[PDB]
C-alpha cells in the first residue's frame, strides 16, 4: 500500500456536452496537489471528459462517493 | 485535436529502484499547470513508476524526447 502509483490526475479542462450515465462508468474527484474543482470521468471509450463542479449529471453519477471516503 | 482528453499527469513522487529500458517502453516529461521535474514512465505493467529530474537511466530512455518537441 505503501508504494502507490499513478500520477496526479487532476481536472484542468473539462467538456461542454456532459456524458450522461449512458456511457459513463467510473468517476473522480480530481486528486490533491492540485485543488480542482471538476471531475475525471470514465465513460465506455476510457476516455475521461472531466466535468464542472457539483455538474447537474455528475452529482448523480459522482453521487456514490462525493468527496468523503 | 481542439478536443483534449486525459487529465494533468505530473510526478509528485517517483520510485527509488529505477526501472531500467528492460521493462520500461514509454514516457513522459509531466505535463504544464504543474511545472513537475520528475517524468512519468510506462513499464510493462502500464504502472507509470515516475523519475527524478534527469535521472541517469531516464536521459537514456527519455533521450528520444528530452523537453524539445
Amino acid at each position: 500500500s505503501l508504494a502507490a502509483d499513478t500520477p496526479t490526475a487532476c481536472c484542468f479542462s473539462y467538456t461542454s456536452r456532459q456524458i450522461p450515465q449512458n456511457f459513463i462508468a467510473a468517476y473522480f474527484e480530481t486528486s490533491s496537489q492540485c485543488s480542482k474543482p471538476g471531475v475525471i470521468f470514465l465513460t465506455k471509450r476510457s476516455r475521461q471528459v472531466c466535468a464542472d463542479p457539483s455538474e447537474e449529471w455528475v452529482q448523480k453519477y459522482v453521487s456514490d462517493l462525493e468527496l468523503s471516503a
